[PDB]
DNA sequence: GTAATTAC
DNA sequence: GTAATTAC
């Protein structure tokens, strides 16, 4: 599933930046909450990365 | 090491 | 095939 909101995130590079995620999704182990994890495209260097969301965003 | 995901 | 992502 892709993302639709924007979210802050820390970049690689370093920058803090709001970006609408590529794709989005839980990642938990069984019985525990976990967190969701986007996938994200730093918007200057190119870099992907995967950053934390938080909680309550959609998937 | 688990959990899913995908760029690399 | 593996890195990287978080919290446990």
């Amino acid at each position: 599933s892709s993302g639709k909101k924007p979210v802050k995130v820390k970049t690689p590079a370093g920058k803090e930046a709001e970006l609408v995620p590529e794709k989005v999704w839980a990642l938990a182990p069984k019985g525990r909450k976990g967190v969701k994890i986007g996938l994200f495209k730093d918007p200057e260097t190119g870099k992907y990365f995967r950053h934390k969301l938080p909680d309550d965003y959609p998937i």
